[PDB]
Protein backbone atom coordinates (compact mmCIF):
# COMPACT_ATOMS: atom_id res chain seq x y z
CA UNK A 1 0.00 0.00 0.00
CA UNK A 2 0.90 3.28 -0.85
CA UNK A 3 3.17 5.19 -3.13
CA UNK A 4 7.03 5.96 -2.32
CA UNK A 5 9.82 8.38 -4.21
CA UNK A 6 12.63 6.15 -3.24
CA UNK A 7 16.14 8.01 -3.64
CA UNK A 8 19.09 6.09 -4.34
CA UNK A 9 22.99 7.01 -4.24
CA UNK A 10 26.21 5.07 -4.58
CA UNK A 11 29.54 6.59 -3.39
CA UNK A 12 33.04 4.54 -3.79
CA UNK A 13 36.78 5.50 -4.05
CA UNK A 14 37.83 2.87 -6.69
CA UNK A 15 37.67 0.19 -9.50
CA UNK A 16 37.12 -1.14 -7.09
CA UNK A 17 37.88 0.18 -3.81
CA UNK A 18 35.95 1.31 -0.78
CA UNK A 19 31.99 1.87 -1.55
CA UNK A 20 29.12 3.39 0.34
CA UNK A 21 25.41 3.33 -0.40
CA UNK A 22 22.45 5.69 0.86
CA UNK A 23 18.47 5.66 0.33
CA UNK A 24 15.79 7.73 1.11
CA UNK A 25 11.95 6.43 1.15
CA UNK A 26 9.79 9.68 0.98
CA UNK A 27 5.79 9.94 0.79
CA UNK A 28 3.78 11.96 -0.73
CA UNK A 29 3.28 14.35 1.44
CA UNK A 30 7.10 14.65 1.82
CA UNK A 31 8.03 13.09 5.00
CA UNK A 32 10.86 10.59 5.23
CA UNK A 33 9.90 7.63 6.27
CA UNK A 34 13.02 5.97 6.28
CA UNK A 35 16.92 6.53 5.22
CA UNK A 36 19.90 4.42 5.23
CA UNK A 37 23.93 4.94 4.26
CA UNK A 38 26.11 1.78 4.74
CA UNK A 39 29.35 0.71 3.54
CA UNK A 40 29.66 -2.08 1.10
CA UNK A 41 33.31 -3.59 1.07
CA UNK A 42 34.73 -3.02 -2.10
CA UNK A 43 32.95 -2.32 -5.40
CA UNK A 44 33.04 0.07 -8.83
CA UNK A 45 30.92 3.37 -8.68
CA UNK A 46 28.51 1.07 -10.98
CA UNK A 47 28.36 -1.39 -8.83
CA UNK A 48 27.60 1.16 -5.67
CA UNK A 49 24.98 3.03 -7.79
CA UNK A 50 23.23 -0.17 -8.18
CA UNK A 51 23.20 -1.59 -4.45
CA UNK A 52 22.02 1.69 -4.05
CA UNK A 53 18.99 1.10 -6.14
CA UNK A 54 18.31 -2.49 -4.64
CA UNK A 55 19.05 -1.33 -1.03
CA UNK A 56 16.32 1.42 -2.17
CA UNK A 57 14.12 -1.06 -3.68
CA UNK A 58 14.58 -3.61 -0.23
CA UNK A 59 13.35 -0.80 2.17
CA UNK A 60 10.40 0.19 0.26
CA UNK A 61 9.25 -3.23 -0.42
CA UNK A 62 9.78 -3.80 3.74
CA UNK A 63 7.49 -1.20 4.29
CA UNK A 64 4.64 -2.60 1.70
CA UNK A 65 4.49 -0.13 -0.60
CA UNK A 66 2.29 -0.59 -3.80
CA UNK A 67 3.79 2.21 -6.41
CA UNK A 68 7.49 3.28 -6.50
CA UNK A 69 9.15 5.86 -8.18
CA UNK A 70 12.74 5.70 -7.83
CA UNK A 71 15.15 8.59 -8.35
CA UNK A 72 18.63 8.88 -8.85
CA UNK A 73 22.09 10.32 -10.68
CA UNK A 74 22.83 7.48 -12.49
CA UNK A 75 22.43 7.10 -16.38
CA UNK A 76 24.37 3.58 -16.15
CA UNK A 77 21.24 2.20 -13.68
CA UNK A 78 18.63 4.06 -15.37
CA UNK A 79 19.15 2.93 -19.11
CA UNK A 80 20.17 -0.49 -17.85
CA UNK A 81 17.13 -0.61 -15.69
CA UNK A 82 15.25 0.11 -18.42
CA UNK A 83 16.16 -1.82 -20.84
CA UNK A 84 17.88 1.14 -23.17
CA UNK A 85 21.20 -0.81 -22.68
CA UNK A 86 22.21 -4.15 -21.99
CA UNK A 87 25.89 -5.12 -20.73
CA UNK A 88 27.93 -8.10 -21.21
CA UNK A 89 29.14 -7.70 -17.44
CA UNK A 90 27.53 -10.96 -15.56
CA UNK A 91 27.65 -9.18 -12.32
CA UNK A 92 25.73 -6.20 -13.01
CA UNK A 93 23.36 -8.31 -15.06
CA UNK A 94 22.54 -10.12 -12.13
CA UNK A 95 21.69 -6.91 -9.96
CA UNK A 96 19.77 -6.08 -12.98
CA UNK A 97 17.78 -9.32 -12.13
CA UNK A 98 18.29 -8.56 -8.77
CA UNK A 99 16.38 -5.16 -8.98
CA UNK A 100 13.30 -6.64 -11.43
CA UNK A 101 12.55 -9.34 -8.89
CA UNK A 102 12.02 -6.55 -6.64
CA UNK A 103 10.04 -4.08 -8.36
CA UNK A 104 7.90 -7.10 -9.41
CA UNK A 105 6.61 -6.91 -6.14
CA UNK A 106 5.03 -3.40 -6.57
CA UNK A 107 2.22 -3.01 -9.06
CA UNK A 108 4.05 -0.18 -10.67
CA UNK A 109 7.37 1.70 -10.57
CA UNK A 110 8.97 4.32 -12.54
CA UNK A 111 12.41 6.06 -12.38
CA UNK A 112 13.57 9.20 -13.11
CA UNK A 113 17.03 11.26 -13.17
CA UNK A 114 17.36 13.75 -10.96
CA UNK A 115 20.78 15.96 -11.18
CA UNK A 116 22.98 14.98 -8.22
CA UNK A 117 22.55 18.19 -6.18
CA UNK A 118 18.48 17.16 -6.37
CA UNK A 119 19.86 13.51 -4.86
CA UNK A 120 21.82 15.69 -1.72
CA UNK A 121 20.41 13.57 0.78
CA UNK A 122 21.26 9.95 -0.50
CA UNK A 123 24.88 11.34 -1.40
CA UNK A 124 25.24 12.68 2.24
CA UNK A 125 23.53 9.15 3.23
CA UNK A 126 26.82 7.65 1.35
CA UNK A 127 29.30 9.70 1.36
CA UNK A 128 29.08 10.73 5.16
CA UNK A 129 29.05 6.26 5.77
CA UNK A 130 32.09 5.77 2.95
CA UNK A 131 33.81 9.01 4.88
CA UNK A 132 34.10 6.39 8.27
CA UNK A 133 35.07 3.60 6.53
MN1 LIG B 1 25.39 9.04 -8.04
MN1 LIG C 1 26.84 10.81 -5.25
Amino acid sequence: GGRVHAYFDGASRGNPGPAAVGWVLVSGDGGIVAEGGDTIGRATNNQAEYDALIAALEAAADFGFDDIELRGDSQLVEKQLTGAWDTNDPDLRRKRVRARELLTGFDDWSITHVPRATNERADALANEALDDA
